[PDB]
């Protein structure tokens, strides 16, 4: 999709005002909101906790949620409800769940609005968009997910929430409602035949063969013979450190009369995997009948060879450190400081930008390259360049045996004074090439300012590394000395079209981003 | 009727909770509401206001009211608007909505009242001639769901659905209420009513309308009025001018009433009040008239004669002699057995009544004491002076309360028998002539003259003094009474001395026959 560490979905409230009555209210794609980066995944999405406790009572200001999730800032009773797949319980980088208020009514009669019933969001958000995943094999997840569903005059969803207060008529059907009383999220023990607590999620997840599928579940009330109820099942693409497909109801006959929101397929299940090695996820999606959303989140078994999906990092120039940077698997989507900021709206380009640090200057390179951007970033004052990349599958790279590669550098170096260069097309300004062996795992080029470094390097599956050097001689502005500077990069795009890397010294220093395309 | 001060009538309010609506709210006799006596007939009726000051708002606490209430519109019939006895009007909130969802309650609109009330009910009226009275009258209809009345309420909030239709709502913009000048066939402002008195024959007719705002005659009829006079109140009809037959009824003035019923107040019964309920339930209205702004016969007699002080004072009445009205208060003479005796307390905390008798009609009288206070009463309704019988010899039989002393007191109850209290008399009506005595121990001889329906004369001890079982000598002592019932058949009177020997008594006959 269009990545992100997190989406929330409103409950919604029918206006039953008479004679100004909404009939239903649909669920939206333009519903989602984004969280942002939580601090700790374990606590609420702070935008939209704000919003909820705004959000007026008369009676009972509690703000309820999932079992699992950090009360904060609130309270509760008759309380101890779980909702956990068993041995998949500990999460650390994704969260799941919901969280609401008893909300008053709205009660304005002057204009024409009366609406009553809970108010709030599910959500998943989380930290750590993974840069590595497993290399192959298949990969058990388990976890939680949640719902929301419509409102519509005169609907009920009694299968799963006892409709005493017109839950899925005035308010939303949602997972967390008071009257959800037919799992076993309040049992004591579990029947041998029940994945956990509550509703879960059981995930396959295939690294070897970029995909994965799965089944969406309810673990039900013991009240002879099974005592599970599936109501989806999952399937979609890996790409990257992100995934797309669809969801597909598994209860949806044809003749109804259907007593649960869960019977039309999704054809938008989107999510990604967070932590070191993608060791959890996080999904959503929205029912195509727009008459219920779903989000959810798993991860491996409670307590392997890996490969690199991406490179995205930012190199400090006043002390020449370089940062990785989050990236949702999308070379054009620049991830600093918690914010998404675009990079295309003709060589290179330069532009500002103001989310909601000041703003953020950059400089961006470059017009030709499609899974791989890197220039100049400017908060405000710091300074810094950046390269991040889609790195190509391993099983991708091709065996060419003579393969050039053309393109440009960023450039900052200095021994006395400083020589800075930005990149460009022409004409003797900075300009890189690179000759490729990849039968032989082997790596060269040069970059020139017009003096110039040298590269070489292996290759290690979809990336390499190896050192530059100045001719020394020396460089220019008076000069520059490098000597075995450490240099990192890696292989982008399908079947390895594009390429780049970036190296950092360590009275010299140096720090560079480059980027080169195949011809 | 069955008497009063006044008449309240609240506005109602529908419920709209959907699922637990009331579909429609229709007025009811029941829903009448006494207000008592006033002391300041241009105030808002006490017990009703406190109501609506309890009333809750949310925005705008306000009580309106009629213009000419006592808290730039007019409402006035012109040439009589000098209202001093009686008045009626309206007063209202913008009251806050009932909002009770888990009783399934929702209201919504104003909260208030019509009513009118009037001071000193009037003892006598002119005795002749057709009179003129005009002023004005307000209404409160019903709720029903989908119900409008826009030729008079313009239905922006709903009025006549939610709340009532009444003639104080701020959407009444069609009378010429807050025009600057009249024009030539208009009565006056707003909606006024306009009533003959015919005193002559005992009945009256009138006309209640609306004056229309000028933007063709610029009045609009919506009733006519029919009533009988007795005493000083007035029974009849309501007959809707408009009712339904090639319209939709865009007004809720469509039902006659048979419950049109009021009163005349004042000295000489110079201004009246009314009230009816149309027969549909529909709607109901309140009102008062005056002759214009500047021989008698008396209806009613109702005296209190306290002992201590032998002073007499005059007591409000509604032409209803088992009604005994004291200190605003209703108290009744009949339980729903001669003589009669019983305390009763309102709501002075309670009174003791001894009155008489049984075989009386349109005539009582007793003792009445304050708790302490002790007084005699007497009260009767007058035979209509065109009522007195010419016949030259007739007996009337009774009895009378007693209370005299020169030095220590007799006292001496009503009674049938034996040798206790007795009254007897002989009335020449052809002569205008009357005489009688009156015996405790076997003493007053009265005489006096007839006129009209009542006489006056003289009541003495004659010679000399007379038991106190000491000498009292009453001489020259002032008697006034009257002749009650249709046709005469029963007689009263009293007398207090002076105007060392004291007397207050009230006394009452029976007619006989042949
Ligand atoms: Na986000």
């Amino acid at each position: 999709d269009q990545g992100g560490y997190g989406f929330a979905m409103r409950l919604k409230r029918r206006n039953w005002y008479p004679g100004a009555e909404e009939s239903e209210v649909k669920l939206n794609e333009s519903d989602w909101e984004a969280t942002g980066l939580p601090t700790k995944p374990k606590e609420l999405p702070k935008r939209q906790k704000s919003v909820i406790e705004k959000v007026e009572t008369d009676g009972d200001s509690d703000i309820y949620s999932s079992p699992y999730l950090t009360p904060s800032n609130a309270g509760n009773g008759v309380n101890q409800p779980k909702n956990q797949a068993t041995g998949h319980e500990n999460f650390q980088y994704v969260y799941s769940g919901w969280f609401y208020k008893h909300a008053a009514s709205e009660k304005d009669f002057s204009n024409k609005k009366i609406k009553s019933g809970d108010d709030g969001y599910i959500f998943y958000h989380g930290e750590k968009p993974s840069r590595q995943l497993p290399a192959s094999g298949k990969v058990i997840y388990k976890g939680v997910w949640h719902f929301v569903t419509d409102t519509k005059k005169g609907q009920d969803f009694r299968e799963i929430i006892q409709p005493s207060k017109k839950q899925g008529d005035r308010y939303s059907g949602f997972s967390g409602d008071g009257s959800e009383e037919y799992s076993n999220k309040n049992e004591s023990t579990l029947k041998d035949d029940h994945e956990g607590y509550g509703f879960t999620s059981n995930l396959e997840v295939d690294f070897g063969n970029k995909k994965l599928t799965g089944k969406l579940i309810r673990n039900n009330a013991s009240l002879n013979d099974k005592h599970t109820t599936q109501y989806y099942s999952l399937d979609a693409q890996i790409t990257g450190n992100r995934f797309n497909g669809t969801a597909t109801a598994t209860d949806k006959k044809e003749n109804e009369t259907k007593l649960h929101p869960f019977v039309s397929d999704s054809s938008s299940l989107s999510g990604g995997f967070f932590g070191p090695q993608g060791e959890e996820l996080g999904f959503r999606f929205l029912s195509d009948d727009q008459k219920v959303a779903v989000v959810g989140s798993a991860k491996t078994k409670d307590k392997s060879k890996l490969t690199t999906v991406l490179d995205a990092v930012e190199l400090t120039l006043n002390d020449k450190k370089i940062k990785n940077l989050d990236n949702f698997s999308n070379a054009a989507q620049l991830v600093v400081d918690g914010i998404m900021i675009p990079l295309l709206p003709e060589f290179t380009r330069k532009f500002e930008h103001t989310p909601e640090t000041k703003t953020y200057e950059v400089e961006v390179c470059c017009s030709n390259l499609n899974y791989l951007k890197y220039g100049m970033l400017t908060r405000k004052v710091e300074q810094s360049m950046f390269l991040q990349g889609e790195r190509t599958d391993e099983k991708e790279i091709p065996t060419d045996q003579n393969v050039v590669y053309r393109g440009s550098w960023y450039g900052h170096i200095a021994n006395g004074t400083s020589w800075s260069g930005n990149a460009s097309d022409k004409e003797g300004g900075n300009r890189a090439e690179f000759t490729v062996n990849f039968a032989d795992k082997k790596i060269t080029g040069k970059l020139t300012a017009e003096q110039t470094f040298t590269i070489e390097g292996m290759i290690q599956g979809n990336g390499f590394e190896g050192t530059a050097k100045t001719a020394e001689s020396g460089f220019d502005l008076p000069k520059a000395y490098i000597t075995d500077a450490k240099v990192k990069g890696g292989f982008y795009g399908p079947k390895a079209e594009e390429l780049g890397g970036w190296f950092a010294y360590p009275a010299s220093s140096a720090t560079v981003v480059f980027g080169a395309k195949r011809q």
